[PDB]
């Protein structure tokens, strides 16, 4: 029961629904890319959004790409929400993302708006083992016992390189829990009724971004241009993104 979508049939993106974040200042992980709100970076072509990163002088990065969210457009609380996603050969350095915010961000602070990744792919530890396009990982960050960050995170691999197709990525949002699936098949999931974890019963917003680089301690562990190897431009494909309405879902748009 689709309540809300996005099949991307235009040839712009809906400033009515989406918003760029704007800047090329690391967004907290040491990231290399300038985030624009450019038609090279996000556009709309096929029936599909592409996120393009590349590797171009921009504003003082390396890099440019996007990240989009439905901050103030649209946001909800329970239900299940999918995309269509085929992801770029993230290689080494590429970092992809399709994740959630509290709808309250930036007002209360991070982590206590409260986080959901439901697909992030393109990790050191991916990089090492040499299953660059098939570990990913969902988590949950937020703030727990004593008001800290507290991170949650769950590995899978992938039986196949998912930069070859596109793949179903999904959250499934109750009062009790948050599952993720990739393909229908249930891959994280934890329980969400603790009281240090009320952060997760709020609407949430979705964001899509393609991410370059990274501190070394954080996601990619390349930090500078010159180790970023990842073929350029890299595009991330979306061919939809819908919320398939729960009894208890409670839809915020404005």
């Amino acid at each position: 029961n689709v309540i809300w979508s996005q099949e991307f049939d235009g040839e712009s993106l809906d400033r009515n629904v989406w918003s760029y974040d704007v800047g090329g200042h690391g967004f907290g992980n040491g990231q290399l890319e300038f985030n624009t709100d450019r038609p090279e970076n996000a556009y709309l072509r096929d029936g599909n959004l592409v996120i393009e990163a590349r590797r171009e002088a921009y504003g003082g990065n390396a890099f440019t790409s996007a990240r989009i969210h439905t901050r103030g457009r649209f946001a909800f609380q329970y239900g299940d929400l999918e995309a269509r996603i085929k992801v770029p050969d993230t290689s080494d350095g590429i970092w992809p993302a399709f994740w959630m915010l509290g709808n309250n961000f930036p007002g209360t602070v991070w982590p206590k708006c409260g986080e959901a990744d439901i697909l992030e792919i393109g990790g050191k530890d991916g990089i090492a083992k040499g299953l660059q396009n098939r570990q990913i990982n969902c988590a949950l960050h937020f703030a727990g016992v004593g008001e800290q960050k507290t991170s949650l995170v769950e590995w899978f691999d992938a039986p196949v390189d998912l930069h070859l197709d596109y793949h179903l990525y999904k959250i499934s949002w109750t009062p009790t829990h948050m599952k993720f699936f990739l393909d229908g098949k249930e891959f994280g999931s934890w329980d969400i009724t603790a009281s240090e974890m009320k952060e997760y019963h709020q609407p949430f917003y979705p964001i899509l971004n393609v991410a370059v680089g990274s501190w070394t301690h954080s996601y990619t562990g390349l930090d500078t241009p010159e180790k970023i190897t990842a073929t350029l431009p890299a595009r991330m494909y979306v061919d939809w993104i819908r919320l398939y309405g729960h009894p208890e879902t409670k839809l915020v748009q404005n």
